[PDB]
């Protein structure tokens, strides 16, 4: 256990949609607002998981794990290096419908360790 650290940071750091040219408009470092109206409905967050997770939760508008329910997958996984080949994290993407949501904002929660579940940003959007 050294690499393998909890997650240590969590926050929306791209987003787009399918109706937007995939532009994954790189988010402010506290970004609160999307950069524009993403279009369409195949919700696409690049998010960056400082740390070991595989508990994420989207409690979406019913208030139940998205990702265990039916329309959200994480369906792509790459890696990040901080420079020295350091495994820091992994941008874990997510395939989200915006129409599922409980507002017009994205969030992502994770488990960092024991019971901390590190809560991402707020980044509420316009709908076409």
């Amino acid at each position: 256990g050294a690499e393998a650290l909890p997650l240590y940071y969590l926050q929306i750091t791209g987003i787009t949609s399918d109706g937007n040219d995939f532009a994954w408009d790189n988010l402010t470092s506290s970004q609160t607002k999307a950069p524009n109206v993403l279009k369409g409905n195949k919700l696409y967050v690049k998010a960056r998981f400082m740390g070991y997770t595989k508990l994420t939760v989207i409690t979406g508008k019913d208030g139940k794990n998205l990702l265990y329910n039916g329309t959200a997958k994480m369906f792509k996984s790459d890696a990040i290096l901080g420079q020295n080949k350091v495994v820091i994290g992994w941008d874990k993407y997510f395939e989200i419908p915006m129409d599922a949501l409980q507002d017009n904002s994205i969030q992502i929660k994770a488990l960092s360790s024991g019971t901390t579940f590190v809560y991402s940003q707020k980044i509420d959007f316009e709908r076409e």
